[PDB]
């Protein structure tokens, strides 16, 4: 609850908070600067809820029966054998979220993801049946859409978009971004952003891991729902202060994980690499921005954009609609130019 | 279309059945005594349909979506997993009718046939959807009875009743049953019979091989829709003077099978054994009753129920509410006895 400045000390505190403040990595000095901040943090890090989101309602706005469940699916699911359609399956993940596959397409040729939900043993069936219905008339190609659905016992099959060029990360990681590159897939990120914004959606996740990239530059973005949840424990690096401070929050969070994103692009890996990640959320908190690698490095309106992106002030934050007629992004290259970095990435993978 | 009676020759006869005719090891005296027979069999054998039969309409009367589909079966499909809740699935038919398996239900204990018809390749999709929908209301003891299904891709899995006991044309070339058995039997088959013809259902296939026999001595038929074609080219010797004929006929076909297979339980064998099938047919539209190997064995209460069943005036032939009636029903044993043998029969198989 309170704290002496003088000791340094804590009144009143949790035993959970205690003994996390401890393992912290925070110094005494740190917790006299920002008080308030740590208390933040640690209850943050503390609730550490899964906290899994469901898009609802189909129309503007945005104890169950075999007989309800086939009613639900009249309009979602198809007569055909996701064994015949579909081939080159690979087990990308497996969790609380289904088990999820890669795949090609047969008769188009083109890769697909493959969610395979257990009807009888996940709990919320209908807000998961729901998304689906959703995800058909919520449509843009930043983002993965809903393709196919196919009903194998209880087992329901939920086919989405996917890109062959691998993840944002792998082209961060092996290759040299130039910012004309950076741009085109920041107003791409934009774009998707724009969208799910207008739609009530706030993502949530925006971080290079769930960008995806097709093998001609195409973007698309991941992990915003259920359904999309597509792609597979330490440090939130892309999360705002406003969530780690555990404060009410909206839309201009999105914005705030695409600067860092930005950042990443440039360094080559998220920051808070090697931090204990109590202390990182401290700093999160407090500094907002982590100090970069290099800044003399980038071009003034690079930073100019990096600022408005990641400015503390939620008011001062720019909005996705306005970021799109930043002077930044008016550096863009063809998405093609991507092309040459992802076959490097691709290459370089080794593994 | 003629005949000319000293020669012996039909006169403007199609290709086929002068052909056939020739094959046919009827005689010139057997063409000279009954023309118009000959000309019915050869017409009836030219035919030779597959024929299959749907049940329509479940209330009391009795180019397609996937959401049309999804649509019809919404009071059928149960959310679950064929492959968890039956196991010692043996495969024992396949064709147009589907593939076909038994299997036994895990939880109950219980002998179940599973029929799985490709949604996508089979043609009359609707046919077999709403015959599904006829089999849930249309329910008796001894019928199998329509259990469950299962949507599995575009496979769709109809799960019907079975029993243990094997057929009962295994128990009668295997044992010798007495008149109180067979008058057990009857009664159980007109019983079907008649919940059959009040449902405006012709079985049209009565033979010992579609009557399915349990542990305990339960009778039930089987082979009269899509799907309670459960059981797996020559004579059709169960074919009442009618058919053959190639006229209308009506329900009393099946009192005609009843009789025929009657004397199969007596002489452990179908009649017309080693018969041309042509002649056998012949023999069928001009005799009726095959003639018995030993008739004095028989009683006379059982040699008036076979005369009964096997009159050939549609008109005196019986009814299955009149031969429920029939004094013969009354020798009937309890259905027990012929556990002893069904386990005959089945230690005796030996294959």
């Amino acid at each position: 609850v309170g704290f002496d400045a003088v000791t340094g000390e804590f009144t009143g505190m949790p035993e959970q908070w205690a003994r996390l403040l401890q393992t912290s990595n925070i110094t005494k000095l740190e917790q006299k600067k920002n008080p308030q901040a740590v208390l933040d943090v640690l209850k943050f890090y503390d609730s550490n809820t899964v906290k899994q989101k469901y898009l609802s309602f189909t129309p503007p706005e945005k104890k169950m029966t075999d007989e309800e469940i086939m009613e639900k699916l009249r309009t979602i699911v198809s007569i055909g054998d996701p064994k015949k359609k579909y081939t080159r399956y690979e087990k990308i993940g497996q969790g609380a979220s289904g088990t999820v596959f890669t795949a090609t397409d047969v008769a188009l040729g083109q890769e697909v993801a493959i969610k395979q939900i257990n009807l009888q043993k996940q709990p919320k069936k209908e807000l998961i049946i729901n998304e689906i219905l959703v995800m058909k008339e919520l449509k843009n190609p930043n983002i993965v859409n809903f393709l196919d659905s196919y009903l194998v016992g209880d087992e329901l099959f939920v086919v989405m978009e996917y890109l062959a060029g691998g993840s944002l990360t792998d082209v961060v990681t092996e290759t040299c971004m130039d910012e004309a590159q950076i741009a085109a897939v920041c107003r791409e990120c934009l774009q998707a952003l724009e969208f799910l914004h207008a739609n009530q959606v706030i993502h949530r996740n925006i971080k290079s891991d769930n960008v995806l990239l097709g093998m001609e530059g195409s973007v698309k973005l991941t992990d915003f729902g259920f359904c999309a949840q597509i792609t597979p424990v330490g440090t939130p690096y892309w999360m705002a202060p406003e969530v780690v401070t555990r404060k009410a929050y909206g839309p201009k969070v999105d914005i705030w994980s695409l600067g860092i994103m930005a950042i990443e692009m440039v360094e080559g890996e998220p920051p808070y690499l090697n931090e204990n990640p109590l202390r990182a959320l401290y700093l999160i908190a407090t500094n907002g921005t982590p100090e970069l690698q290099n800044p003399e490095k980038l071009s003034p309106i690079f930073r100019d954009f990096l600022n408005r992106c990641l400015e503390m002030d939620v008011e001062k934050r720019g909005s996705a609609k306005e970021l799109l007629q930043h002077p930044f992004l008016k550096l863009a290259k063809p998405l093609s130019s991507l092309t040459p970095l992802i076959m490097a990435a691709k290459e370089a993978m080794k593994s």
